[PDB]
């Protein structure tokens, strides 16, 4: 029952200073701008111990599975090959990812009926509002 809260599919509805934790990140222009229209569903689903969470956009389909704690590759919608670790700390999945000596951190969090999901990249935060599709 560790993640009952997420389990469903998110749609995004408000999206604040993301170009800029893009650009932190290092994104290039011409993703950040095809990146920046979109509106993906988050599809969280939990089998056992494992978590799976899906995005859907015009511009990328991909998907995680994990299990908390264990780190596992990922390769991002920007297309970094990152490793990653997803704990739960206090309600909150935190999401960390590492490459080429950097590190981000995304948190998703259940909020009134909404996802909020809260992407760090150094000193810039970007806030991302999902509600249920
Ligand atoms: F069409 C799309 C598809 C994916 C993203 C996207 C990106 C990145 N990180 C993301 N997330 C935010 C939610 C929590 C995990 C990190 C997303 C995303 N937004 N919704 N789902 N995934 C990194 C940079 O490249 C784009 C944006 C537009």
């Amino acid at each position: 029952h560790m993640c009952d809260a997420f389990v469903g599919t998110w749609k995004l509805v408000s999206s604040e200073n993301f170009d800029d934790y893009m650009k932190e990140v290092g994104v290039g222009f011409a993703t950040r701008k095809v990146a920046g229209m979109a509106k993906p569903n988050m599809i969280i689903s939990v089998n056992g111990d494992v978590i799976t969470i899906k995005s859907e956009s015009t511009f990328k389909n991909t998907e995680i599975s994990f299990i908390l704690g264990q780190e596992f590759d990922e390769v991002t919608a920007d297309d970094r090959k990152v490793k990653s670790t997803i704990t739960l700390d206090g309600g909150v999945l935190v999401h960390v990812q590492k490459w080429d000596g950097k590190s981000t951190t995304i948190k998703r969090k259940r909020e009134d009926d909404k996802l909020v999901v809260e992407c760090v990249m150094k000193g810039v935060t970007s806030t991302r509002v999902y509600e249920r599709a």
